[PDB]
This record gives structure tokens, sequence and C-alpha cells, in this order.
């Protein structure tokens, strides 16, 4: 698969290697905040990062993703809509060529500057390749980020990515803390998805807050000057991989909040 975010290869080409991009749960979606409903069910969220390892730092061709050690109970999402232990696997972000856009999801059509997906697994089915054959396999915890201020726990994240410029190239990203990357509220829409990329599998419970961070445009500036490419190809601007939002269908955004 040459899966991308161009015009040859990008979101509306998807569906020809992964039908399921015309699916039923497909992510992102448009959050329409008159449409959806408080849930006085949910139970509180719980993000339990205290005892998080995180390992590595890796240019997928796609994204960077920050891996984190899942092999024991050490990061969990737990609480809201779900149901069971959510283990912390990988954080990645999606973002813009200009800061007007590269979210995801939407906010009443609003797009965001980028998009932090923090990625967790249901224990219950034991590995992450299982996880994502399964309905409640993932809960993805979703964070927008608009520019103005600098996030100070960004800093080091942003500080690395010269040394991953390219497709293929990683880092060591030992005592990362990912807690640096919250918001004060944990107010949440909820939803079920899908993963927003190849294979597109819908195994996802959505988490999105209400409340995003803020980065300074230096900080996603940054994030600009990463490569699709290979070392020694043309170079291509990591920008702009996000994929656009997809029809809701049969489904309802829950309020965490009145
Ligand atoms: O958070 C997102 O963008 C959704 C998302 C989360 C995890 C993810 O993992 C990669 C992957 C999953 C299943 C099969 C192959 C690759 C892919 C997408
Ligand atoms: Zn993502």
């Amino acid at each position: 698969h040459h899966w991308g975010y161009g015009k040859h290869n990008g979101p509306e080409h998807w569906h020809k290697d992964f039908p399921i991009a015309k699916g039923e749960r497909q992510s992102p979606v448009d959050i329409d905040t008159h449409t959806a409903k408080y849930d006085p069910s949910l139970k509180p969220l719980s993000v339990s990062y205290d005892q998080a390892t995180s390992l590595r730092i890796l240019n997928n061709g796609h994204a960077f993703n920050v891996e984190f050690d899942d092999s024991q109970d050490k990061a969990v999402l737990k609480g809201g809509p779900l149901d069971g232990t959510y283990r912390l696997i990988q954080f990645h972000f999606h973002w813009g060529s200009l800061d007007g856009q590269g979210s995801e999801h939407t906010v009443d059509k609003k797009k965001y500057a980028a998009e932090l997906h923090l990625v967790h697994w249901n224990t219950k089915y034991g590995d992450f390749g299982k996880a994502v054959q399964q309905p409640d396999g993932l809960a993805v915890l979703g964070i927008f980020l608009k520019v103005g201020s600098a996030k100070p726990g960004l800093q080091k994240v942003v500080d690395v990515l010269d040394s991953i410029k390219t497709k293929g190239k990683s880092a060591d990203f030992t005592n990362f803390d990912p807690r640096g990357l919250l918001p004060e509220s944990l107010d949440y829409w909820t939803y079920p998805g899908s993963l927003t990329t190849p294979p597109l599998l819908e195994c996802v419970t959505w988490i999105v807050l209400k409340e995003p961070i803020s980065v300074s445009s230096e900080q996603v500036l940054k994030f600009r000057k990463l490569n699709f490419n290979g070392e020694g190809e043309p170079e291509e601007l990591m920008v702009d991989n996000w994929r656009p939002a997809q029809p809701l269908k049969n489904r309802q955004i829950k309020a965490s909040f009145k």
C-alpha cells in the first residue's frame, strides 16, 4: 500500500484499497455542539499517566509517533464511556500547512491548527493487534491544538524533530511525561468511530476534549519542517496529514458536560 495525503494518494483514494473508508462508523467527524447531548450516565474520565514509560519517537512517513512501554498497566485510560482498562501505546499529531487547518475532528465546522491523538488499547484483548479487530478495542483521546502561547510540555517533542526529519528515522525518547500535553479540563465529547488512517478499522471509542491546548507558532512551525519522504528522496514537507470529516450516519455524539 502507498497511501498518503497528496492529490494522487490522499483520503479520496483510500477507499480503493480500504473499502471500509466508506463504512458506517468512520472518523473523524464534525462535532455539532448544538446536537451533541449531555449524557448524565457517563462516569468520570480517569487519565492515569503517573507511571508512563516513553521509549522512542519515530517518523513513519505519515506522522511521528511517541511510543510507550505497554507491556504492563503503566499509563492507562479508564472511566468516561469506557468499560475496563485501556493501555497507552503511542501518541501522534495531525497538523496543517497553515494555522487555519490541521485538525481531523472539527467543532461546528471549526478546524484547529492541529490535533493530538493518545492511542490506548483494551487490555481484555491481550495485545494491540487483537484489540484493533474489536469494536471496543481502542480508546483514542483527542486534543485540539490552537496557536497562541507555547506549551512547555511539548517543547521536548519539538526539539527532537530535527533528528527524525525523514521517513523511517527514530530517536530514543525516554522519560517524556504525557501529562504535560493535557488541558486543564477533561470535559469531552464521545462517539464510536475508526482509525483515521488506513486500515481505517472501526475499533475506536473516540473521546475528544472540549478544551484545546495552546502551542506557539514556533512550535507548530517545527512540526511543518518534517518530511513525508525518506532520506535522500525529493523533499515533501509533512503538512496537512489530516483526514477530513466523514459522514456521521447513524451515530450520536455524547457530551460529558452540560
Ligand atoms: O489516532 C489515530 O489517527 C487513529 C490510529 C490509531 C492507531 C493506529 O495504529 C496503526 C495501525 C493500526 C492497525 C493496523 C495497522 C496500523 C492508526 C491510527
Ligand atoms: Zn491520529
